[PDB]
């Protein structure tokens, strides 16, 4: 009907398929851009039967760009780091075509623009805050979206679950606030704010209240919900930062990541600013999974664990 078409790049990925799923589940005409190439066919397929719209492509199809966002109004990518600047092929193709609503560039993670990390990380943040500044010097609508930790993700890579291991590394003392979000609430809130006129032109930020906290409460909690205790081995703060300088790329990016999330406690480190949207506090019919809910999860029937792509 009157629901806006999506276009999303990147769809088969770790986030973005939670962006498709989020999509064809409120109803919208869904559109996923994959290389032709892709091993993701079995998800493809899975996407297909949920009514999405497969186009298989590069993004140097400029032509094959432009007639295609032509036929849709909003624009959401979902692309990994070692493509990020590649997005100004997106870029191109939606000045050209002129009558895209909305576009949300690959973010979701930290608020690059109020926030600084160490060498190895901070020069791929740059690459996205670069993605930014061209939009709004075209004058492109948009919507920035700050959607902090991957839950699923970092509980993985933190609490390593999956391993009967009696020893857990804490990085830096550990006290550090942090907030996570489940990867499926991200997906949907995502999709419900790049509509949102209360989103338009504006940074959101995925930070709900029941989702904060710090390496060494996460751990504890974790003690409760198995009855195991763990052998805290903790890896001090100047001894990060010496291997982002000496560990080569890019070995020294998750390390770098991880001081900024978790020493640093950049998620957590800024007051919201008048023009900010925090998500949570947008829709009475929705709210996202608290931690304690993960913890279940994780329990019960927990996702594999997953490395982005550096
Ligand atoms: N906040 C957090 O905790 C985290 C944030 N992130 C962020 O989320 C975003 C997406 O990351 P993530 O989901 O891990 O991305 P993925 O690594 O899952 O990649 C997304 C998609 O990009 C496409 N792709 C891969 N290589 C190429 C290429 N060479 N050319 C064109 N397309 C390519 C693939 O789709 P196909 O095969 O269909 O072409 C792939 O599925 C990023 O901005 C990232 O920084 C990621 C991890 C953690």
């Amino acid at each position: 009907g009157m629901k806006s078409k999506i276009l999303i790049f990147g769809g088969t990925g770790y986030i973005g398929n939670h962006m498709v799923k989020g999509s064809l589940k409120l109803g919208h005409p869904t559109y996923v851009f994959t290389r032709p190439n892709s091993s993701k066919t079995t998800l493809l397929d899975e996407f297909q039967s949920l009514g999405a719209i497969i186009v298989k492509g590069e993004l140097d199809e400029h032509e094959k760009l432009v007639e295609l966002m032509k036929k849709v109004d909003v624009v959401i990518s979902a692309l990994a780091f070692p493509q990020i600047l590649d997005q100004f092929k997106i870029l191109e193709a939606i000045k050209v075509a002129g009558n895209i609503k909305r576009f949300l560039p690959s973010d979701f993670g930290v608020e690059e623009d109020r926030i600084n990390a160490l060498p190895p990380f901070e020069a791929l943040i740059e690459r996205k805050r670069m993605i930014r500044r061209a939009i709004e010097e075209a004058n492109i609508p948009y919507t920035y979206v700050s959607a902090n930790c991957f839950a699923s993700y970092f509980i993985n890579y933190l609490l390593r679950p999956y391993d009967p291991k009696d020893e857990i590394t804490v990085y830096g003392t550990g006290e550090a606030k942090f907030a996570m979000n489940y990867e499926q609430d991200i997906g949907l809130y995502t999709i419900k704010v790049a509509t949102d006129p209360r989103a338009l032109n504006r940074v959101v930020i995925y930070r709900p209240s029941t989702n904060i906290i710090t390496q060494l409460e996460l751990i504890s909690r974790w003690e409760k919900k198995i009855g195991k205790k763990f052998k805290k081995i903790h890896v001090p703060e100047e001894e990060i930062v010496a291997l982002t300088k000496e560990l080569p790329e890019p070995e020294n990016i998750p390390i770098a990541i991880l001081h900024c999330l978790f020493i640093d406690g950049a998620t957590m480190s800024y007051d919201f600013k008048e023009n900010d949207v925090e998500a949570s506090t947008l829709y009475p019919e929705l709210k996202f999974t608290t931690i304690d809910e993960l913890l279940d999860i994780f329990v019960h029937d927990p996702p594999p664990p997953a490395s982005a792509a550096f």
